[PDB]
């Protein structure tokens, strides 16, 4: 019964309208149902931003009973949705690899001279005007956003993200919700409590828990949201003015979705 | 019997040192024989241009008798050597296309954007420094010569030719054969013949022929040397300078072969 609302809420963690709900109990095809879901899964991904987009990642749904939703990677069984948000976490983890930097290590086409792009700045105006394909190393923005990107065929693609972490989107969405209580006596009390606990501490103590029962259990724990990427496969996939575009597109995409996310976080830390 | 020596003959057009007839005498290995000629071919390929480097060229030996040599373009059978010359240039021809000039249309990597150069310089830096597959349209490099160049993972190649025919590659020779008889009376009477019937018709009338008799039978006939490939694969593939050094390189040997060619051509011209 319960792996569809798991696996809603597992989208939920990123701006993923799935509509599974909607379809299960009207006798969808099978093969749409997966389908559906393998295309939601693999937007979370580009989301969460694991630097897995190596990988293919596909989402099935079981024969048997209690029905559940597999994770496969690479038509592989890697997951299934009843293992508990924070096994999947883990799982996932096993397979990422970072740099020197707290970034990752994996880059997108198959191995093999990523662009070491250093400097310049017709640099890259070559490559989406006259190249087939390749991928740059991260891009250093200053503007607080490691930007990278790379072309597969005619499509072109660029992803951005900012190093995060679920702690930091808690941290937000708590002190927001600490905000948000509009009752002074209250909020003065758990802010005193905050002092020695942090404002999950507090907030959790104040929904008599010891140490976050449902919390565990729910996914926004780990894994929050720290990328998105932009791709286009069309004409325009040289233009180079609609690269600079994707690029403005993406960092507005990602600082909408982070602040989204932390809207619906700190409105489930308030119940 | 006489397949042998119509391969080396063939291949005896470009500079192309076959020693067929020292292993097919040695009881050589058939797969080591058809892997030798396999390879003889290819790089016959190179020089004659025909802009065919897109296909797969293998050539085999037959098991029936009377033992001959074929010629497969990816793995199909397309002509054997019993053909005679003519013929097979005839088949090649029908392979060959060229664009709005009068070179090759094909390009040698899948189709696809094939890079339009157009003007600037450190166009190609990015290019040979920078890049996963490319491959340039014609370079019209001002040395009376044309130039392109692509990469294939870790191989890189640039292909030179001048466009040519069999029919200047002969004009050559034959004035040369005639400046070489060294009997000012018959060569007197050889250059006034060739007021008439060009160079060819008047060396022709020398050894008692009517239209070139065994001419038509003889490969230099036709697809004379006009182009050559450098490739490598290996570090240096990026490093630019090793380019230049290529393109260098290409020009000498494609320089070095054609005047060769005439050479060997002009020796055959006086028997």
């Amino acid at each position: 019964e319960d792996a569809l609302r798991g696996f809603d809420a597992l989208m939920a963690t990123a701006g993923v309208e799935s509509t599974i709900v909607k379809h299960a109990a009207s006798g969808a095809d099978s093969q749409t149902l997966n389908d559906e879901l393998t295309r939601s899964l693999q937007l979370a991904h580009d989301r969460w931003g694991l630097g897995l987009l190596h990988l293919r990642h596909e989402a099935r749904l079981d024969r048997g009973e209690d029905t559940d939703v597999i994770l496969l990677v690479d038509g592989r069984e890697v997951a299934r949705l009843s293992q508990g948000a924070a096994a999947i976490s883990a799982t996932y983890e096993t397979m990422r690899a970072q740099n020197a930097d707290d970034l990752s290590d994996w880059g997108v086409l198959p191995e093999g001279h990523r662009v070491t792009l250093k400097a310049g700045n017709n640099q890259m105006r070559v490559l989406v005007e006259d190249a087939r394909d390749f991928e740059t190393h991260w891009s250093s923005e200053r503007g607080g956003a490691f930007v990278r990107t790379w072309r597969q065929g005619e499509t072109l693609a660029v992803e951005v993200h900012r190093p995060a972490s679920p702690g930091t989107a808690l941290a937000k969405a708590a002190w927001k919700a600490i905000m948000s209580i509009k009752d002074r006596n209250f909020q003065r009390e758990l802010m005193e409590r905050s002092n020695s606990v942090g404002m999950l501490g507090a907030l959790l103590g104040a929904r008599h828990k010891d140490a976050g029962r449902a919390l565990e259990r729910l996914p926004e724990a780990h894994f929050a949201v720290r990328s998105t990427v932009v791709r286009m496969t069309g004409g325009a996939q040289r233009e180079f003015d609609q690269w600079r575009s994707m690029v403005r597109e993406g960092l507005d995409q990602l600082d909408e979705l982070q602040k989204t996310t932390t809207r619906h976080l700190t409105e489930i830390l308030r119940h």
